[PDB]
């Protein structure tokens, strides 16, 4: 089965995959001087006050915080979007150094670890068929790097030990996603795919420009989970992210000048 290993991480993919050497492959390095700036583009929405969170699941590749989205309850909206979608799920990507960790990159620049915030389209009605569709998610991508603290991170970071390994869940409740959030919405935005097979092209990425800070203490526990499940051989859950994929026949639209 596929993972981030030498003999079934990201450069093996194809072979079960064919999709990963597609023409929307994510991620891309963000070239900053070459991304242009489209006036059309809106400021945009994310309204997550009504957030319901459920649960946090160690899937082996990664944890997911999901959230009930049988509702709207927290929704992106304007920037490239055309159309609501929900959040479904939230997650990082992260290294076992802090100089890498990050899916995308900026003027080839590694970031310790990336959020992404995984929304799709109601207009599908549920995201089983969302993913096949080529606007069926909205992925909004969020760097970070290591100084400060982010406090609305640390409820995250002390329930890991609960879910070390694959296939542990736990209950989590009343988790509010703002507190993961820069100050500035600017952003870049391009078409893509899940960085994780099944590597669907169906997303639009919209990737934050300010990274939110996270401390040393706040990463080293995300280091501390397994791949692995319970009895079996422990491999720390390190350098789970997929490197950049060639552009192709694709641009980079930034929100800001
Ligand atoms: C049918 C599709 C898939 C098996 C269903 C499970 C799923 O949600 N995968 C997923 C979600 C988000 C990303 S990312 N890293 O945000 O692009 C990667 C993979
Ligand atoms: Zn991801």
């Amino acid at each position: 089965h596929w993972g981030y290993g030498k003999h079934n991480g990201p450069e093996h993919w194809h072979k079960d995959f064919p999709i990963a050497k597609g023409e929307r492959q994510s991620p891309v390095d963000i070239d900053t001087h070459t991304a242009k700036y489209d006036p059309s583009l809106k400021p945009l929405s994310v309204s997550y006050d009504q957030a319901t969170s459920l649960r946090i699941l160690n899937n082996g590749h990664a944890f997911n915080v999901e959230f009930d989205d049988s509702q709207d309850k927290a929704v992106l909206k304007g920037g490239p979007l055309d159309g609501t979608y929900r959040l479904i799920q939230f997650h990082f990507h992260w290294g076992s150094l802090d100089g890498q960790g990050s899916e995308h990159t900026v003027d080839k620049k590694k970031y310790a670890a990336e959020l992404h915030l995984v929304h799709w389209n109601t207009k599908y009605g549920d995201f089983g068929k969302a993913v096949q569709q080529p606007d069926g998610l909205a992925v909004l991508g969020i760097f970070l790097k290591v100084g400060s603290a982010k406090p609305g991170l640390q409820k995250v970071v002390d329930v890991l030990d609960s879910i070390k390994t694959k296939g542990k869940s736990a209950d989590f409740t009343n988790f509010d996603p703002r507190g993961l959030l820069p100050e500035s919405l600017d952003y870049w935005t391009y078409p893509g795919s899940l960085t994780t097979p099944p590597l669907l092209e169906c997303v639009t990425w919209i990737v934050l420009k300010e990274p939110i800070s996270v401390s040393s203490e706040q990463v080293l526990k995300f280091r501390k989970l397994n791949f692995n499940g319970e009895g079996e051989p422990e491999e720390l859950m390190v350098d789970n992210w997929r490197p950049a994929q060639p552009l192709k026949n694709r641009q980079i639209k930034a929100s800001f000048k």
